[PDB]
């Protein structure tokens, strides 16, 4: 299971990680991508997931939006965890680049709901331009079952636990 995490709340842990390589050795249940609307894996976390399935995520990805359309800002889909996961999540944080109303952050998290527990990255951080700091906040206030953060950049990790409440 889980291992070197630290925990900030009853539900809520952190760890300074490649999301990619946490998956890799752990193969949870629920990995959380960072998803856009179109489940176009180019980049960020994405990317990153998508490259470690040899892009079977994508092709996947694909046959659902030619079936079903584009997902909602806020809204999700469980696809196939590939050989990182049992599941994906894929879950559309706001991309505050493209002027997505970070208000739907929230909607995003509450996707995580719906699982006991999840392996996941800050939703709307990175590439997709909001505060991660904002971001913890709304994940630590809205997720209630047990959500395991990996956070890429030491630097920002290191921030978000010394500014944590």
């Amino acid at each position: 299971s889980f291992s070197g995490y630290l925990k900030l709340t009853d539900n809520v842990y952190i760890k300074n990680a490649d999301i990619v390589e946490e998956a890799k050795k752990v193969k949870p249940t629920v990995v959380v991508n960072a998803a856009n609307v179109y489940l176009k894996h180019g980049g960020g976390v994405a990317g990153a997931l998508n490259k470690a399935t040899n892009n079977a995520m994508q092709v996947e990805s694909d046959d659902y939006i030619a079936t079903n359309g584009p997902l909602k800002v806020g809204g999700s889909c469980v696809l196939s965890g590939h050989n990182l996961a049992k599941h994906c999540l894929h879950v559309v944080g706001p991309n505050v680049n493209k002027g997505e109303d970070i208000q739907l952050l929230k909607s995003a998290y509450e996707n995580f709901n719906q699982h006991e527990v999840l392996l996941a990255p800050l939703l709307s951080a990175g590439i997709f331009g909001a505060d991660p700091i904002h971001s913890l906040r709304v994940c630590v206030d809205t997720v209630r079952t047990n959500v395991y953060l990996a956070v890429f950049d030491k630097n920002l990790y290191d921030k978000l636990v010394s500014s944590f409440l």
